[PDB]
C-alpha cells in the first residue's frame, strides 16, 4: 500500500513547484514489482486548480522511453493533486486517453527555488500499484538543497537508502519536456 502519512507542506509557494522542468536525482521505491531502475523528468504547470504535466520516463536497464500527461485538480490541502494520465508517443500524440481507472496522487513535501522532495502513489482501481518519494532538481545531476536533504529527514527517510539517478546513464527528452 502507498505511504499513509502524506500531506502536503502548508505555506509552500505553488510558484515554486510549478517551475521550470524537473528530474527526479533520487528516487525511493518500497516494494518494486520490477527491479528496472528509471530516470524521470516532468514539467508541472497549474491554472485555475488545474495541473497539467508532461511526463518522462526512461527505462535505465532497457533504454526505452515511455510517455504521459498527468492532469488533475489542486486539492483544498495544498499542493496536492491526484492526475488521470494520458499515454502518449514522444510527438505527444494519444495512444491512450486519460481514465477512471488509472490514477496518481502526487504530494509536495517541500520546495524552494532549486529542488523539491514529492511523493506520488500510483493506483489502478481498487489497488495501490506503487508509492515513490522522488527528489527533484531543476537541471540534471544538480545538487539538492539543505532544505530538501532536511525533509528527506522529516518525511522519516534515509536519503542514503534512495536511488541515486546519476549513475543509471538516464538519458532525457528535453523536447518533449518543453512546455
Ligand atoms: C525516477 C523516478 C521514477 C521511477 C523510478 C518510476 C518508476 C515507474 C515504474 C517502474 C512504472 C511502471 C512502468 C511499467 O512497467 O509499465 C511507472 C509508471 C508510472 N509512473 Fe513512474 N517513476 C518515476 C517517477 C514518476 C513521476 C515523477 C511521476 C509523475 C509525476 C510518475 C508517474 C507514473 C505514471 C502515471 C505511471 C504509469 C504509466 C503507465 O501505466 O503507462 N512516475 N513509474
Amino acid at each position: 500500500a502507498c505511504s499513509t502519512n502524506i500531506s502536503p507542506k502548508q505555506g509552500l509557494d505553488k510558484a515554486k513547484y510549478f517551475s521550470g522542468k524537473w528530474y527526479v536525482t533520487h528516487f525511493l521505491d518500497k516494494d518494486p514489482q520490477v527491479t528496472d531502475q528509471y530516470c524521470s523528468s516532468f514539467t508541472p504547470r497549474e491554472s485555475d486548480g488545474t495541473v497539467k504535466e508532461a511526463l518522462y520516463h526512461y527505462n535505465a536497464n532497457k533504454k526505452t522511453s515511455f510517455y504521459n500527461i498527468g492532469e488533475g485538480k489542486l486539492e483544498s490541502s495544498g499542493l496536492q493533486y491526484t492526475a488521470k494520465y494520458k499515454t502518449v508517443d514522444k510527438k505527444k500524440a494519444v495512444l491512450k486517453e486519460a481514465d477512471e481507472k488509472n490514477s496518481y496522487t502526487l504530494t509536495v513535501l517541500e520546495a524552494d527555488d532549486s529542488s523539491a522532495l514529492v511523493h506520488i502513489c500510483l493506483r489502478e482501481g481498487s489497488k495501490d500499484l506503487g508509492d515513490l518519494y522522488t527528489v527533484l532538481t531543476h537541471q540534471k545531476d544538480a545538487e539538492p538543497s539543505a532544505k530538501v536533504k532536511s525533509a528527506v529527514t522529516q518525511a522519516g527517510l534515509q536519503l542514503s537508502q534512495f536511488v541515486g539517478t546519476k549513475d543509471l546513464g538516464c538519458q532525457y527528452d528535453d523536447q518533449f519536456t518543453s512546455l
